[PDB]
């Protein structure tokens, strides 16, 4: 118990809500990059120069489980293995034993003036309420306001809500024997919604955006089959 345990419940739910929704038969979404199972969709949205271009991602990674996945997104201490766009990070407040609040400072795209971020990171397992109900893990990371973190005149502060939603699917193996990573593929849906928190020239902003989210995604997802597939399956 925390004093961000109502916003941890508003921003699970809208994504259970909302980010599950299909997206592919809206004419404002557009396929951005395919590769495998992996689709990156985005959604142009430019507000008086803000760009704020929501952006979500479907992949369907064999041999890992949601569990597993959620894991290695929100456990800082595995963050640098993956992640290839920050400068650096560290943790200003842990809250609850699954959620903790995160300061972060991005690498700089010229021209624009260098980001930082300030925000809650929780990792929550949705129960599947019925058989056929999927069990669905999230990790949810939405910018928060901190003391310890005012604005600075150094970085200009983005605001952000990100989710890395999962489903984990099992065939039944022949009978009654082991189930192998073989027989179990992660269904992941990844959204983020970035407010850069001033103006950004948006040409630049999209071709960072389509170069690094689905980069992001293939390294992150081989990173977590990488480390798990000596490992006994983690559900
Ligand atoms: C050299 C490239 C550097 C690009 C950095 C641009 C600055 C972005 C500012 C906010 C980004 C927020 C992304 C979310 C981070 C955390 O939830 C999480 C844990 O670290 N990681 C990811 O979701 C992993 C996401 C990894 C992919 C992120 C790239 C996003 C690119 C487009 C965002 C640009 C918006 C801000 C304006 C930057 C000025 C050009």
């Amino acid at each position: 118990t925390h004093r961000f345990v109502q916003k941890v419940e508003e921003m699970v739910q809208n994504h259970m809500t909302y980010s599950l929704q299909d997206v592919g038969g809206d004419a404002n979404w557009q396929l951005v990059v395919e590769e495998g199972e992996m689709k990156v969709y985005r959604r142009e949205v430019e507000e008086n120069g803000i760009v704020l271009d929501p952006l979500k991602a479907t992949h369907a990674v064999k041999g890992v489980t949601g569990h597993e996945v959620c894991n290695y997104f929100w456990n800082v201490d595995v963050r640098n293995d993956w992640e290839t766009t920050i400068e650096n990070f560290h943790v200003v407040e842990t809250l609850a034993d699954n959620a903790i609040i995160i300061y972060q400072t991005h690498k700089r795209v010229w021209p624009a003036s260098q980001r930082d971020v300030l925000y809650l990171s929780v990792i929550r397992k949705i129960p599947a309420l019925t058989e056929n109900d999927p069990e669905t893990w999230i990790v949810c990371n939405f910018s928060v306001d901190h003391d310890s973190a005012p604005l600075n005149n150094r970085c200009v502060r983005a605001k952000i809500n990100v989710a890395m939603i999962c489903q984990t699917l099992v065939s039944p193996p022949e009978g009654n024997q082991e189930i192998s990573r073989d027989n179990i593929l992660c269904k992941i849906t990844y959204v983020a919604n970035v407010n850069p928190g001033g103006w950004a020239p948006a040409s630049v902003l999209r071709a960072v955006a389509k170069r690094e989210y689905p980069k992001f995604l293939k390294r992150f997802t081989s990173y977590v089959q990488e480390k798990t597939a000596g490992k006994p399956i983690l559900f």
